[PDB]
């Protein structure tokens, strides 16, 4: 009875490893803007992986005259697709083939990411079963609680494709989103495609 | 399992001791100006090596337009390497090679480590395997929740190499870092003229 | 294993008895001025073997532009030698000669303090093994959490040496400490060597 | 091992059962003024049996210009011998022998007390060991934590004799304790010596 | 584990058979706001006082002694089967008009079950039963043990139906008085009166 | 402009010849621990209180009615010249013990002046005499209107040396007492007490 | 009438009030109360700094313990030092009295300020004011609070008649001791063994308009 | 009775305008990190002369063991003098000579500042008096309280010489002080010496 | 003495009415998000023409390393000018040339806006002098403390050309301006087709 979240980075649902289940399928949600540091907000959470799509996941629910929501935070970022994005903000409606898809299944135990923080693909633990190769994709970076080093044990520190673009911005009060000005963003880096060069790479193993 | 950190004061990554597969590596960070009381900062916790250096740790994320740092505290100090540096206090990108390296590691059990508090080497444990010899090493020696001597039993109280100058300090708000104007600190004093006046330490693990 | 600390009420560190290994050794710290009730101030707890002695032991570190102590209180209690006291307050360096050392150890059992409340010498529980013989002392008399009878079960009240003068103040912000004006503190009386007469005895007994 | 408390109600320090070891002796203290709720105040605690009388229990240690006392709480209120108390009031000094004396010990199990609400002394559970028979006191009357009912079942609501003055008062900040007003305080009424008769009585048991 | 009965007169009642009396009392109903986490049910021991008065929130009842700080006042207790006057009592006049309870020692935990119509709802299958009774249930809002949780206990059953079935208690007034509402907090079906609540059984498994 | 006379005795006093009286009472001296920017000057109407009580801190004096919530308890007033016994009394029994007091209609704004030593100092120079005294200063502490600006009060100022100037009153006790401290106070000099004392004088411009 | 002014005599004699201004009463010379509130003004300039009775606990309203409660984590007090040179070791509210100094405050006919030099000359007085002591420049509020700094030197605290290597003693009051200051020549306003210190002061003059 | 303030920008003391008297003499202080915004740090008003310096101007006074400072600030900012500034940083000895030295006076009537958000002088008011010229100055541009366009109208944002390095910072905690990396700071712009171009002009002006 | 501001809607300076002295010149901000509700953002106020623009006014000063600004709100409008801005969200230099500026003057009285509330041109009381005719503008709706009507008193409710937008939104923390979504907006309707809904207003002075 574990989980375990796939994130394909693009507008298609991931499909889970043979053997596990399909509890459901969503949307890539990386961070939510001034949430509480006690909330952890790693890609291999079941949290990351969202049934419905809103420019504001912050309300309970999506009718904001049943659920009114107060605080001043409307920012929020999400995987991006494998489809270029016009400078062009977008809303809403149009902004949905763009966003990541994502899945969570039941895993038979705890699934770890490995890191080489070199070139080569690190190799899964002696006994266990690989599930994925990746890029090290490390956001929480400060030394916060399960930040930092900690985070690198999640799955959800391992994306299979490497990304100029990760990811893109909603601002929520306003009912848009648009592609993300800095480039290579979070992608950890090494101890034409000379960027992809530089990342550390990852990956996926579980016990089985 | 049980984890275990170490720190090569130098730009280069330790190894892991001979059978610990190595989680990650990093850079060596000794304290954050002003946490949460219970909050703790010990060299021997995986939250001292951490995988991107930066001169404001205190942020989640290091892209100021995602993760707004809101709190006043933004000071830093972090293991310095066996490097001379220079009087100018320097930036975010001038500094790394001045940065202590680290590594954690799956240790089969937890290590510990022992102190003399004299110039000979203590003796580990009847059974346990030695790992490293040092020099004591105590910042934390107020009178805490966690603090002076049972920050001693911590393999963070045990560095390898005796160094006038051991760490460094980063402004935050500044984006800059420099030297310690201090000098010869947090060394644990005796019961090369200064190597003499230091306590010595080992580091243990019951394999 | 559990914890065992000593007080040697000397400028010499104490050896650790039954062959028990000695973890560190430090200077004896009684009471920090104006702690929460959340935090016990007991000489049978490590807490009160400190490795460095300094007149300001709330700060984290010793080194005040690393570790800056933000609050009003400091006044810090140390066990006395047996070295008599000038009039003259010191600081920081004179007075170290002055402060009792102690030591800590791995006990294979926890430690307990038996009380006779009166002049003789109250006997171990049975199959215990006797560390120590001493005089009463309790500090913490008021009905808080762990004071009067509770704090009587500690190895931290039963001190090897009576003293006209057993500890001694620190001021923190001036940098100075001097010898305590009331004399006979904090001993337990029972139900001029005279005033050692009126003092109840006890003994500090482990399960070996 | 369980903490048994047993309380006098005169000068003399009680006896522990036969085979129970007497861990200290103290006065019997009842009540402390406006205590937080969180704050049990049972007489069947180790906290109500203080190793050293003071008429300002609140403040950590008895030496003022060491432990600051900041809050306005004073009264504090002892069970009473059977001397006669005077109506002019008293000091710390004076008031002593009119204090009741109380012993803790180390017991076997848990003690329980019984009570049959009317003039019957109740019987031990089937193969309990009876350790003392009294009369029914219940303080806590209130519908706080673990007050009323639930009290009942304290070792301390049942001392062995009946008293019209059962406790006396002090006032911290005046040093000073007096008789006490009221008379038959706290005594479980039953659903010259005609009181007595009204009383609920209680046994004190124990499993061995 | 422990079991309470309320009486509803100004007897204490029997513990059932094989189950040994801890303690009897008044049977106190609620106690007026407060703090959410504190439950008020009949079925706990707090709802059993030893002695009453009408200020339960003072730790003891001499307040020369304990004094009591917060606003909060009005206090309810189960009536007895009495005719109850007009004029607003005080502690002494107030006591043979309050029902009366025991706590006991039960070898399991028992439970109440609601047929929610007026038939008998039988005991679960090798469950002794204990008595039978009317459902009762105050805390209806959907609070932390509220509604059907409460249902659940055997507070929630009551041996006797009434019109009046509890009384107020004014704090720093020493008085208690009849109270103005009738068939409060009788849960309805799906004396006419009688015939539209819901009855019940509360049952432990020996 | 107000002036404030404690006789420091059963008897009220009378107001200077040409002042109207505005009211009579008892006079309070402090009241336990009130927010710092609360005056308790013996030069103020609020140290006069028409009506005497154990609980000054109360609103009104029926609790039912209104109910008193903060921890604050002790109250002191002047003592008349009279031999107080060792039982701590009730409300009812020391009302003649008791200093009585007056207030009135001033033309001008009275001040008092201190000599700090045995005699009697000047009025100002075409200022009108009220009464000699001996000066008297609780308000020693550095706090707002505190130590010396408290000299200038006619409530700094009292006609009567005495050993025993003022008592002490619990409120949640419904008690008073003589106070254990003697000669508390009186400001002293830069029964041979009365030596030691101070000396003053109330004027003011008519 | 009008104004207060406030003498501090640096002595155990109480100050005589200068050009016939009335006496309202005399005391005890205290400098600074610790940690008080950044809303109370504690200048020697001040009513508030002469106290009538002297305690090693003014932070009381009263002195008997037992009728006020002091409550509060605030303890030590500063007092300014006479001629006389103390022992070592700390003293009790007893002992201490012939070395605190005395003061006296005085109605004044108009405000009385005082200027300063910054230098080793005597600066004049305002052209129609009258002279009422010289002294040495003496500043405590240096921090930029609220009145502090500069505007302190407006007032007639900031002048002292009297130079001393120890200006000040501190009371430790949950102890109920006072002992000598272990620092310095404190506070004193510098220029732009004793009389080497003495030569480096500011000097300044307080002034009235009568 | 009004007060105009005077900062020479050199380490030489300014003299006050002709009839108007010297009160005090100091140090030019622009600015106190994180202090209220309830505070007001205007170069015009008396608080931005100081009569001493130190590296902590948030504390009452400058002996530690007297007034003890709580708070985490230690930046301070301090106009400079025209000595060019080494790079290696100075304590608060050797800084002395790099800071600006002022002056309080008394001026007959409140003086104000004119601008003329161009590279001409503006004139002084029909009938009055001019004091100075200089270049317009505006640290406090933020919507605060009496910030932008308010701040413009007080002496304090006309200063008589252009600086490529108009002040320093210093660090408390540290005890030191050193150059400014940004150049040009808080100098109003327009609507090689080509920068003193860019810049308006003012001047201070009283009604005499 | 009484203060009178301008907002020309162009990247040209207004000119103060002839008679009345020029204190400074600035930018025209029109409102900062989420501030104290009692501290009042109305265009008839010195506070709403700032000498320097930024696109962080909430900070005390315009350098980061100074004055280091906590708060979360960073959102800001202003007055934009008579160009038409690209759809591509700018930074702090592109987008000057796209804002507001004003004046402020030293006016003999106090100056007020009177409201036609229809398509005619209010008159300005019997003895007062005309400043500017135009179109009636109220941000200030909400009945809070000095809103709706009362904010219809002010110069600021008076702005001299209509505008499909007004104004523009500056992002804080993200060093950006862009133009505003929605058009019409704050226009006080009627009781060149939107010209027409629009109320007329005229500011007076009693000079």
């Amino acid at each position: 009875g574990f989980l375990l979240v796939l994130h394909s980075q693009t507008d298609q649902e991931p499909t889970c490893p043979l053997g596990m289940p399909r509890l459901w399928t969503g949307y890539s949600l990386l961070y939510l803007e001034g949430q509480e540091k006690a909330h952890n907000q790693d890609l291999g959470l079941a949290g990351s992986c969202l049934p419905v799509f809103s420019t504001l996941p912050f309300a309970y629910c999506n009718i904001h005259q049943v659920c009114h929501y107060a605080q001043r935070n409307d920012r929020s970022y999400w995987l991006a697709s494998a489809a270029p994005l016009p400078m062009m903000p977008l809303s809403e409606e149009a902004i949905r083939p763009y966003v990541s898809r994502c899945a969570v299944c039941e895993a038979p135990a705890q699934a770890v990411a490995v890191h080489s923080q070199d070139q080569s693909i690190p190799p899964c633990p002696q006994t266990w079963r690989s599930l994925w190769i990746g890029y090290s994709f490390l956001m929480h970076t400060g030394a916060g609680d399960q930040g930092g080093g900690q985070a690198l044990m999640s799955p959800g520190s391992c994306l299979e494709d490497f990304r100029a673009a990760p990811f893109l911005e909603c601002q929520g009060r306003q009912g848009t989103c648009h592609f993300f000005a800095n480039k290579y963003s979070f992608w950890l880096t090494t101890v034409s495609q000379a960027q992809r060069q530089k990342i550390s790479r990852c990956q996926v193993c579980v016990k089985y």
